């Protein structure tokens, strides 16, 4: 089997991407944030505290003839931005782009933090990291991809995120029309539960490529590119007036600037992020200070190849017995 679904930016900045997902019988379609940095499929629901729902579409398990309470199971997750959610668990039929999994754990939110409430466009998350990170207790649950994998034509999914435009998540096949050149594959460590890999270096604009190993994760659920402070300083030093602002929480730059590109290495191959992809717009409405899309990972503990980086590539998440990542230009 295969599946193919369009993923759409939630706003004009590509702050996140939503993909429609069918849950239950009859189908209830929710728009979920596909997140290769986490491993829980959770949804706003009829159980979510009413004051914490503000415009989201909810899953109502009592209206699904295939929903079953997973008795005793609870979940609770916290994310890198400090947001969080928790609740109980149903199993139900979940379909993405024509690919159907029966018995998928659908984690029903009883509580969500304010940042989720405030984002009316995201009805929940669909985790695509390794199932070892799934938070369901006392019986850990598998991701949608892990459950689908044996049925898939090939044990892979691909992310093709657009810049200010829709893109595609495919399951079970590699669309050879969706990228240019060849796909360069690189090793993955699953030791931390992430699609963790080592970039071979970087370049800023037209500058010379610096060969240096950068360990990080391919994370569709993180907006920006978070890299070591040395690398990020080298980038922003090429932008007149750019500075790190403690009050804003990262590098900002004059909105009048033209940003240089940023290149990252995948083995001997190179992915070029155009400068425009690094502009996240005014820090507040009407400001002439703009927020940068490349930020320091120093306070995180891990480097994150988030959407800013991934949207410049066609990305293969290869879930074979030994997982690997593939990157192609597009
Ligand atoms: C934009 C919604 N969101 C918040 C945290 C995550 C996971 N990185 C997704």
């Amino acid at each position: 089997s295969t599946g193919s679904a369009t993923t759409t930016p939630i706003d004009s900045l590509d702050d996140a991407y939503i993909t429609p997902v069918q849950i239950g019988t009859p189908a209830q379609t929710l728009n979920l944030d596909f997140d290769t940095g986490s491993s829980d499929l959770w949804v706003f629901s009829s159980e979510t505290t009413a004051s914490e729902v503000d415009g989201q579409t909810i899953y109502t398990p009592s209206k699904s003839t295939t929903a079953k309470l997973l008795s005793g199971a609870t979940w609770s997750i916290s994310y890198g931005d400090g947001s969080s959610s928790s609740g109980d668990v149903y199993t139900d039929t979940v379909s993405v782009g024509g690919l159907t999994v029966t018995g998928q754990a659908v984690e029903s939110a009883k509580k969500v933090s304010s940042s989720f409430t405030e984002d009316s466009t995201i009805d929940g998350l669909l985790g695509l990291a390794f199932s070892t990170l799934n938070t369901v207790s006392p019986t850990q649950q598998k991701t949608f991809f892990d459950n689908a994998k044996a049925s898939l034509d090939s044990p892979v999914f691909t992310a093709d995120l657009g810049y200010h435009a829709p893109g595609t998540y495919n399951f079970g096949f590699i669309d050879t029309t969706a990228y240019t050149g060849s796909i360069t594959y690189t090793a993955v460590s699953t030791k931390q539960g992430f699609w963790e890999w080592t970039s071979t270096g970087y370049a800023v604009g037209s500058g010379t490529f610096k060969s240096t190993s950068i360990d990080g994760i391919a994370d569709t659920g993180t907006t920006l590119l978070y890299l070591p402070a040395t690398v990020v300083s080298a980038y922003w030093a090429q932008v007149s007036g750019a500075k790190s602002s403690s009050s804003v929480g990262g590098y900002v730059f004059p909105c009048s600037a033209t940003l240089p590109s940023f290149t990252f290495g995948v083995g001997s191959a190179r992915i070029v992020i155009p400068g425009d992809y690094i502009d996240f717009g005014p820090i507040s409405t009407g400001s002439s200070s703009c927020f940068g899309g490349i930020q320091s990972s120093a306070g995180i503990g891990i480097n994150i190849f988030g959407d800013v980086a991934l949207k410049a590539a066609f990305v293969v998440f290869n879930g074979a017995t030994t997982p690997t990542l593939g990157f192609a230009s597009k």
